[PDB]
C-alpha cells in the first residue's frame, strides 16, 4: 500500500527523470560525428 | 473515465519511466567509441 501511493510513484518518477536527463546529456555531449 | 483519472496517468508514467531508464542504461553500456 505505500508502494502504490501516489507521492511515493511521484518521487520515484523524479528521481528517475533526473538520472534519465544527466545520462542522455552525458550521451549527448560524447558526440563524434 | 478511468483512463483519464490523475492515479492512472501517474502510474502509467512511472512504468513507462522505469522502462525507459532501464534501456538508456542498456544502451549507454553498450559503447564502443
Amino acid at each position: 500500500r505505500f508502494n502504490s501511493s501516489n507521492d511515493e510513484r511521484i518521487r520515484v518518477t523524479s528521481e528517475r527523470v533526473e538520472n534519465m536527463s544527466m545520462r542522455l546529456e552525458e550521451v549527448n555531449e560524447r558526440e563524434h560525428s
